[PDB]
């Protein structure tokens, strides 16, 4: 919406999406969507600085007919305002998989069953420095 999209991803399940970036000095949220297209999200994750009532809180969701799905909470927030922080994606069948750092894993339930992620975008406080495949 502001920053970085990306289409045509084919990313398969199992394959590695790596996506490193600057968050900002006052940072108060930024946004990782992926899925097929902007109305199509298997995974909307938002870490959430400052924004919407939150504070340090990282709130997940999908989007399907560009309908949001039942939101979720992690309780860790392994994000520092004015530190890089790199963030790596995968997916099966039953959930994404998302790594963070300080070694924090968690789940999010596949909730579009699609073939692929075939599209990201970015949005908010995070400057994106570096994506990679494989
Ligand atoms: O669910 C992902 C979306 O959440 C929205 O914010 C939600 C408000 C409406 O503003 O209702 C809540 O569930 C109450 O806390 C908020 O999480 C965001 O506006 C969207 O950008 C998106 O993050």
């Amino acid at each position: 919406a502001c920053g970085l999209v990306a289409s045509n991803l084919n990313l398969k399940p199992g394959e590695c999406l790596r996506v490193r970036g600057e968050v900002a000095p006052d940072a108060k949220s930024f946004v990782l969507n992926l899925g097929k297209d902007s109305n199509n999200l298997c995974l909307h994750f938002n870490p959430r600085f400052n924004a919407h009532g939150d504070a340090n809180t990282i709130v997940c969701n999908s989007k399907d007919g560009g309908a949001w799905g039942t939101e979720q909470r992690e309780a860790v927030f392994p994000f520092q305002p004015g530190s890089v922080a790199e963030v790596c994606i995968t997916f099966d069948q039953a959930n994404l998989t998302v790594k963070l750092p300080d070694g924090y894993e968690f789940k999010f339930p596949n909730r579009l069953n699609l073939e692929a992620i075939n599209y990201m975008a970015a949005d908010g406080d995070f400057k994106i420095k570096c994506v990679a495949f494989d």
